[PDB]
């Protein structure tokens, strides 16, 4: 595994991590932009011959050293551009993405809006309603957010408890920072930002969709339809909101399967 | 609130509730066939200028002087003969119906098999599905299903348990003696029963479907796919599998309004 930093021409200072030869496969996190999350699964996806990159979003985790603009006003073109530009800084021409959240809204938007750098997306739990108890967080002091927001991912989202805490005391630390960015940033501007109101533009595109099985019917119940109108693949992982997380295996698997899939068709 | 029996010529003797006057409501049970969950709402709906009528399923509660073969082996297409039966009797000639689970399946094949009877249909997480877990639970003794499946209810599917234990002692103890039934009649036969394997059948129907807001999102998943795909209206109900239990007030709203909806499409 590599571990290590890349500096963009936006003024990103990236935190990465790289293992494996093969076609590249990219690991776009949740909203918190925290990748130690994936840490399990790179291993295990790269193992099956492809090269595995990941990073920490930027203002968040080790990728903090970022201009203000970079995780204020947070919209899914605006990440699709950064991860586009760390992309290019690690030479990495053409890639099969995975997304959850701002991610999956960050990989749809790369997946329509740079169509020859993206084999595939997986999108999964794409946040397009704006939900009011979120936004209003952003108004809060920052240790008050950071303990409403970590109860909610112990113990609402997390689909796993016991693996959500199993990421460990220095993750958790990191996360703790995060909150308060990721509240004053992404819940107001990132669900208006979806790129899932063309349904017609996600029509053929090479897009697998996916919800938690366990996640309540009402959360994400308009992916499916959105999916479901627009022909797209959907289907269920385990867990909620953090497949990597609470079922790394079968998160892993769904991966390389799924990227073999389009390896097969695009030939 | 009328409360009483009928009997038809098929062998069942129906316990039945009917209130209000006005355009007919039919308000079929789930699979538990306990008429009584609907209790807040029929007078709800009622004082919205409806006739409201519902009744235990064959079987069950009230409703269990019926022969063996209305309890066994059951089916969607069984049911909806069945309810037909009642309507029949209780001389409703066309009517509006909601119906939960068994009872969804029921409604489709309701407005499907039966379309100069059926208003419009609103059906509620539509079983397609066979899960082993349930199906297992036939072969068991009496007493086992029946305090295995009141804790699967409270626990897993109410989607409110204040609610759900508010039901009272009469209620619990009469669903204490459906559950066997049900276990033995409905999980291995409803689901393949279910009629929504024809899509384009489905199209332009007047049909609403919902899933309780809280259901976790792989148990009717399947219901908002096929909903889709037919283009027919799909929304959530807050709770889970009983929303006329654990909201009844919401759930009377939804029912009134849906009906006024197809009142109004219907004079178009
Ligand atoms: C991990 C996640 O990316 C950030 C933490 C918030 C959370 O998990 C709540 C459940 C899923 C909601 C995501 C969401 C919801 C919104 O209304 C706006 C938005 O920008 C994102
Ligand atoms: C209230 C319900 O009608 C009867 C009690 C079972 C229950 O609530 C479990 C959750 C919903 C499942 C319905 C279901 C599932 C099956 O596999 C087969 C079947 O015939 C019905
Ligand atoms: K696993
Ligand atoms: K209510």
């Amino acid at each position: 595994r590599t571990r290590s930093t890349i500096s963009t021409p936006n003024g990103i200072t990236w935190y990465y991590e790289q293992e494996g030869t093969g076609p590249d496969i990219v690991l776009v996190p949740d909203g918190l932009g925290e990748c130690q999350m994936f840490d399990s699964s790179v291993s295990q996806i790269a193992a099956q011959g492809f090269r595995v990159t990941t990073f920490d979003m930027p203002g968040m985790s080790r990728s903090a050293k970022a201009p203000a603009e970079t995780y204020t006003e947070v919209t899914a073109q605006k990440l699709a551009s950064y991860v586009i530009s760390i992309l290019d800084a690690l030479d990495i021409k053409h890639a099969t993405v995975w997304g959850c959240s701002s991610g999956a809204s960050t990989v749809v938007a790369l997946l329509l809006g740079y169509p020859d750098r993206i084999r595939n997306a997986m999108c999964h739990e794409l946040p397009t309603k704006l939900l009011d108890h979120l936004s209003n967080t952003a108004v809060l002091e920052d240790e008050e957010i950071s303990n409403i927001l970590a109860n909610v991912m112990l113990n609402d989202v997390s689909g796993g408890s016991e693996a959500w805490q199993a990421l460990g005391v220095e993750v958790h630390a990191r996360l703790h920072k995060n909150y308060p960015v990721w509240a004053r940033g992404y819940p107001r501007t990132i669900p208006p930002s979806a790129p899932v109101q063309d349904v017609e533009a996600l029509r053929g595109k090479p897009l697998d969709w996916t919800v938690g099985a366990a996640t309540p019917t009402e959360s994400f119940f308009d992916n499916i339809v959105t999916a479901t109108k627009a022909g797209v693949n959907i289907g269920l992982l385990p867990g909620m909101h953090f497949p990597y997380v609470s079922h790394p295996d079968v998160f892993a698997k769904y991966v390389v399967e799924t990227t073999q899939k389009h390896l097969w068709n695009s030939s």
